[PDB]
């Protein structure tokens, strides 16, 4: 299948002509092409793998970027516009505006140091504007992560940092744009158990005690610690692990999340089942603590994004701040100061 249909010089739907790979992973590969019949404009062009549940997805992301390109033409919200879609070898293909490297990119290629709080502010803003348009519209995104937060152009300076004795690269536009609607489900429609990626998953997603938007802010809050850290706090591929660390970084799950949950498989009576003394309790409590440990700063700007950061991390998802509130919080104050 992939591998076979995406070399340099290939020509696809008599336009588009490949020239780089931009990106790939199990959905497949992002491959950047000329387009000879829009003036040789370069645009990013998505090949899907020929695998129902990525082509179901697919499908699903043309409806989707149908709706909120027509509903958003001048992009105001920030969401990836997308140009047209076809078959190639049977393969569903999608044209995108070409954007620059994925948040996640920009923080490996900068050797997985963290961005300044400056930049922090203006992409968490974005990124809070963009997923609050999304919600207006009966929409839920369910797998946002750093991968899908897209620079619109990624040029950096680098300097030397004696501070931490480290190469740096700082971006001169930190703009950016959210991608991949693959998994995007509207309110009226079937809600699958198992959304989001293991890192960015809610309490309530874990606990399948139905989910809705509020599961967007639990995603939205782990990354803005990945953006400040150049790390996760929920280092884990297990369900009970995550809850575990989720109790040492958070505080103790809420006795009524408890008590209403199917999931009795992750609890021994009315607590976690849990072995403090076992190889993943040992691990947990190294690699773990109160989520206030991990600031870097008293500068009242670090106690503004932590107060921000701990109301997304709210384990009640009715009470969880909605992201109409968060573009609110103090913490954008300096973006709104007069020009
Ligand atoms: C590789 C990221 N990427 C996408 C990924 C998914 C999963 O959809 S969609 C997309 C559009 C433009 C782009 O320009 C550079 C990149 C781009």
């Amino acid at each position: 299948s992939m591998h076979l249909i995406c070399q340099s010089g290939d020509v696809l739907s008599a336009r588009y002509e490949i020239v780089d790979t931009l990106g790939e992973g199990a959905f497949g590969k992002v491959v950047e092409c000329i387009d000879h019949k829009a003036g040789g404009r370069h645009v990013a062009v998505k090949i899907v793998k020929n695998v129902d549940r990525y082509c179901e997805a697919a499908r699903s992301e043309i409806q989707v970027l149908e709706h909120l390109n027509t509903t958003d033409p001048n992009s105001t919200f920030r969401c990836v516009q997308m140009l047209e879609w076809f078959e190639h070898h049977g393969h569903i293909c999608i044209v995108f505006e070409l954007l620059g490297l994925s948040t996640y990119d920009f923080i490996k290629e900068n050797g997985f140091l963290p961005f300044r709080l400056d930049h922090i502010r203006k992409m968490a803003y974005q990124i809070c504007k963009s997923v609050n348009f999304l919600h207006s519209n009966k929409l839920t995104h369910t797998d946002l992560k750093p991968e899908n937060i897209l620079f619109v152009q990624s040029d950096y300076t680098e300097a030397y940092n004696p501070k931490i004795k480290r190469d740096e690269r700082t971006l001169i536009n930190p703009d950016i744009k959210v991608a991949d609607f693959g998994s995007a489900t509207y309110d009226d429609e079937h809600h699958s158990t198992l959304v989001s990626t293991r890192h960015y998953r809610a309490p309530e997603v874990i606990l399948a005690l139905g989910w809705s938007q509020p599961c967007d802010v639990w995603s939205i809050g782990c990354i803005l610690i990945e953006y400040y850290l150049g790390f996760t706090v929920f280092p884990t591929h297990d369900s009970k692990e995550h809850l575990a660390m989720m109790e040492r970084i958070l505080g103790p799950l809420p006795k009524h999340m408890i008590q209403k949950t199917r999931k009795r498989k992750y609890f021994h009576h009315d607590r976690l089942d849990w072995d403090e003394h076992s190889s993943a309790g040992r691990y947990v409590s190294r690699a773990c603590k109160p989520l206030k440990e991990f600031m870097l700063s008293q500068d009242v700007e670090h106690e503004r994004l932590f107060d921000l950061i701990q109301k997304m991390l709210e384990y009640d998802p009715a009470k969880r701040i909605t992201l109409r509130e968060a573009l609110k919080h103090p913490f954008f104050d300096l973006l709104k100061k007069s020009i």
